[PDB]
């Protein structure tokens, strides 16, 4: 009756010597042998001084090395930090000041600047590099196999993730046992993962969508991945002949969408198409039927609460919706202000509670207070509907909103008409300070190759808009852009635009 997740995923295993996990290079790793690395691992973390309930920070490339330290820190009774890999060491500083790690994993070319970092809290540093080689796996390699995975209850903290800084400076998020384990044995059974499944795994491990998705529903399917380092559209169309699931983010599916190898031929051997982390647009929903005849299974989910909402596996896949609530999860839509529940179909804030949702945010009790409801729901922080057959649509987030001389404006529904423009590749709608309407609807707009910006387009766009957008939705200027502002993840970081364009009506 452990609940520790490492315990739930491994304690009994039934067929040990199934592949868990294939490297970039080919490398083939047994469940059993996925053990045996973990318990080598945890019996290190507590040479370096781990004791049960600490941290263990890691800012590493992607390796098998890696989600072993994962593994390990967790069945050690350890608490999982994983760092963005592009986080430079000013940025990481914040985040081991907030965390107080005991231990420190890093890269060994940034060792002795983390170093000077992890003094402050007293850590241990140990390094691992993008081969998996480094002082870590030195420890591990003498170290013994055998360790007694550590008792934790549903409700104690097996990983720290901080969000992803998209609203702003990201926050800490208390992942408890109960809350990984509960959502990823959901899902195996939702979209009917087996031990025949084989995961493209192409995502980044310091995000919850990589890190917890990704591997916990492989590793409880008893399932495979093929382990890549970074997301490569040849490759990941390679391995479509020998693979049968995808997860991955929107931009994945845009950018295989330009590959003239993507065929029904290509993708035959594949079972199932995740999308999450980001909106699906619609028409790339249909775009991607269109020309492989699969329908992408779509779900939503956050940092702080795992997955809340999905597709049907045997169900309609709706384009532009995240589905109904997850078995287990309640979702429902509220007044912002108020906080009452909306009828069915009106636009409001999404609000969830389930064994998913977590624990709080780390050294952070007021801003915790503030955001669930005296009867335990947690405000996402993103608006939407709930249609009458249960499924989700995902507006937009609320500090998206846009208001101006009066109107609140929801910038997915001018993105969509500016978007259905030939030339048009995709745009982002923001509000920046406007002396007149208090906030300004302004459109970035990035452009196919064959169309040059000019006011004079700009104008034909706006033409174009236009019939179909009530006039206080217009924007009050286009400005043409090469490329939206993006995360490591993909997701548009629109406080980027905000900054950068804060002036442009002064
Ligand atoms: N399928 C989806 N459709 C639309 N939006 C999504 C989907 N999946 C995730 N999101 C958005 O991503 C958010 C979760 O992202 P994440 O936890 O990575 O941090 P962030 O919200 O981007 O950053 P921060 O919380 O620091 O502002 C959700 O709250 C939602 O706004
Ligand atoms: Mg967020």
């Amino acid at each position: 009756m452990n609940a520790n997740l490492f315990a739930r995923l491994f304690d009994k295993l039934d067929d040990p010597h199934k592949l868990a996990i294939e490297t970039a290079a080919g490398d083939k790793i047994s469940y059993a042998e996925l053990v045996a690395r973990a318990g080598r691992v945890a019996n290190v973390l507590v040479a370096r001084g781990l004791q049960v309930g600490d941290r263990v920070a890691a800012q590493t490339e992607k390796s098998v090395e890696a989600l072993v330290l994962y593994l390990a820190t967790v069945r050690a009774g350890g608490v999982y930090l994983p760092l963005n890999t592009a986080y430079t060491l000013h940025e990481l500083d914040y985040f081991i000041t907030d965390a107080e790690p005991k231990i420190v994993v890093c890269d060994p070319s940034k060792r002795d600047g983390i170093a000077a970092i992890a003094a402050k809290v007293g850590a241990t540093v140990e390094t691992l590099g993008p081969d998996g080689r480094g002082s870590l796996t030195d420890a591990a390699a003498g170290a013994s196999e055998a360790f007694a995975t550590i008792d934790r209850g549903a409700d104690d903290l097996a990983a720290i993730l901080y969000t992803s800084g998209t609203t702003g400076r990201s926050k800490g998020a208390m992942l408890s046992h109960d809350n990984l384990a509960s959502n990823s044995l959901t899902l195996v059974d939702y979209w009917r993962f087996t031990p025949d499944d084989v995961l493209i795994h192409a995502l980044p491990i310091y995000h919850t969508h990589g890190l917890f998705v990704a591997s916990n529903v492989t590793l409880f399917a008893r399932g495979s991945m093929i382990f890549l380092p970074k997301f490569d559209p040849d490759k990941i169309l390679d391995l479509m002949a020998r693979a049968t699931v995808l997860m991955g983010v929107p931009t994945f599916y845009t950018r295989l969408l330009q590959s003239p190898r993507l065929t029904k031929e290509t993708t035959g051997h594949m079972r199932l198409f995740i999308s999450g982390s980001a909106p699906l647009l619609a028409d790339t929903h249909r775009e991607w039927s269109a020309k492989t005849g699969h329908a992408v299974l779509e779900r939503y989910g956050m940092t702080e609460t795992n997955m809340n909402t999905s597709n049907p596996y045997d169900g309609d896949r709706v384009p532009g919706a995240v589905g109904p609530a997850l078995p287990g999860v309640s979702a429902r839509v509220t007044d912002p202000e108020t906080g009452k529940e909306l009828p069915r179909g009106d636009i409001g804030m999404i609000e969830v509670k389930g064994p998913n949702v977590f624990k709080g945010y780390w050294r952070m009790p007021e801003k915790t207070k503030s955001e669930f409801r005296d009867d335990g729901f947690f405000i996402t922080g993103d608006l939407g509907k709930i249609d009458e057959r249960g499924y989700v649509h995902i507006l937009g987030r609320g500090k998206d909103l846009v208001i101006t001389g009066g109107f609140n404006v929801y910038p997915k529904e001018i993105e969509s008409e500016i978007d259905a423009m030939p030339g048009v590749v995709e745009s982002a709608v923001i509000g920046v300070p406007h002396a007149d309407f208090g906030e300004g609807v302004t459109a970035f707009v990035v452009l196919k190759r064959e169309f040059a910006p000019s006011e004079i387009l700009a104008e034909e766009l706006k033409a174009f808009v236009k019939d179909r957008l009530a006039k206080f939705k217009m924007p009050k200027k286009v400005i043409f852009v090469d490329d939206l502002p993006r995360n490591t993840m993909g997701a548009v970081q629109k406080n980027v635009l905000r900054e950068t364009y804060k002036d442009i009506y002064k």
